[PDB]
C-alpha cells in the first residue's frame, strides 16, 4: 500500500490540473459571452440615442 | 490511470475552446440581431417624426 500510495500521489497531482482546466474553461466562456453581448448592446444604445 | 489522466488533460483543454466558441456564438448572434432591429426602428422613427 505504500507504493500504491506513491503512485496515487502522482495521479492526484494530475487530476488537480485537469480539474483546474475544466473549471477555468467554463468560467471564462460564460464570462466572455456575456461581456460580448453587453458590448453589442452598449454600442447599439449609443446609435439609438443619436 | 496516470497516463489516462495525462491524455484526459488534453481532451479537457480542447473542450474548453469548444465550449468558449459555442457560448460566444450564441451571445454574439442574439445581440447583433436585436441591435440591427433597433437600428431599423430608429431610422424609421426619424422619418416618421418628419
Amino acid at each position: 500500500q505504500s507504493e500504491a500510495e506513491k503512485a496515487r500521489k502522482e495521479l492526484l497531482e494530475l487530476e488537480a490540473l485537469s480539474m483546474a482546466v475544466e473549471s477555468t474553461g467554463t468560467a471564462k466562456a460564460e464570462a466572455e459571452s456575456r461581456a460580448e453581448a453587453a458590448r453589442i448592446e452598449g454600442e447599439g444604445s449609443v446609435l439609438q440615442a443619436k
